[PDB]
């Protein structure tokens, strides 16, 4: 079973789509080890996450749980789950298609060159902050807030960013070299403690990813170097051209004591105040 928002659910509640109704159009990218495709359902445009047939039994239940988790969110900044095709092999999860791709790539592919403005970055930040607030309000801890796990509806104007992957929260419902150490607060990678204030810290790092335009956090540092850097009180410098009000949100997210970090209602509040400052949204992005 899986529980969320006071309700417990099982596989039966997922809407099973007859395999005959599903057509694969494109490969779209890889994952930890599974694949994602562009797909049709008779005609609806979907993304299809596939479970390799060459997989263990823990994998089986991992894949099922992810479907249950995503199915019980009802929020515009969290990708929708359209159904499943689990009674045929390979097993499918049908998901909202995000034509903008992942946020990390979009930021790198869109880095102004010989297009974007500060306000577009704030809306992406606001979008993800809105979803995180919905998760916190419902007592869901994502554990892996990061640009690679966010998607965009479209690359152009009017894009909406949404949280698009929940593999981490499913794993705790693989190893040290696989932990997202660069997105985790001290109490997390030191004690294994996880709360909504853990996602708060991660969002601050995501915020740095957004306003660096897709850079890797702690650019020249390794995982262990970041662990010693952060535990000692070290923090990243502002991204190039980052407005103070935006950097000041990152630093509040990175408070050493979780209970000096803001919740996601306050982060939204402060992001919205940033969209209201001309001196912020008129700041030029670096080329
Ligand atoms: C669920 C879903 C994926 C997509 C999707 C669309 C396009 C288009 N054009 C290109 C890539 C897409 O995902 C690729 C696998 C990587 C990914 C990143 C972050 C995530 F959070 C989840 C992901 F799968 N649309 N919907």
């Amino acid at each position: 079973n899986y529980c969320f928002a006071g309700k417990t659910s099982s596989i039966s509640d997922l809407k099973e789509v007859p395999r005959k109704n599903i057509t694969l159009i494109r490969g779209l990218g890889h994952g930890a080890f599974g694949e994602v495709y562009e797909g049709q359902v008779s005609p609806l445009q979907v993304a299809v996450k596939t479970l390799p047939e060459v997989c263990s039994e823990q994998d089986e239940l991992d894949f099922l749980m992810e479907a249950l988790i995503i199915s019980k969110f009802n929020h515009q900044n969290i990708v929708r789950c359209i159904g499943v095709s689990l009674q045929s092999l390979p097993r499918f999860i049908l998901l909202e298609l995000m034509a903008g791709g992942d946020l990390k790539s979009f930021l790198r592919e869109t880095r102004p060159r010989p297009s974007l403005a500060m306000l577009d970055l704030l809306h992406v930040a606001r979008d993800i902050a809105c979803g995180c607030q919905y998760l916190e309000e419902n007592h869901f801890i994502h554990r892996d807030i990061a640009a690679r796990n966010c998607l965009l509806t479209c690359p152009g104007p009017g894009r909406v960013a949404k949280i698009g992957d929940f593999g981490m929260a499913r794993d705790i419902y693989g190893g040290c070299a696989m932990l997202p150490v660069k997105w985790m607060p001290p109490e997390a990678f030191m004690e294994g403690i996880f709360t909504s204030k853990t996602d708060t810290w991660s969002f601050g790092v995501l915020l740095w990813e957004i306003f660096s335009l897709g850079y890797m956090p702690y650019p020249s540092k390794s995982n262990q170097e970041v662990l010693e850097f952060v535990t000692s009180g070290g923090r990243m410098d502002p991204p190039k051209n980052c407005p103070g009000p935006v950097y000041r949100i990152m630093t509040q997210c990175w408070q050493h004591q979780p209970e000096d970090r803001p919740n996601f209602a306050i982060i939204l509040e402060r992001i919205e105040y940033c969209t209201q400052d001309p001196d912020v949204i008129n700041t030029a992005l670096p080329i």
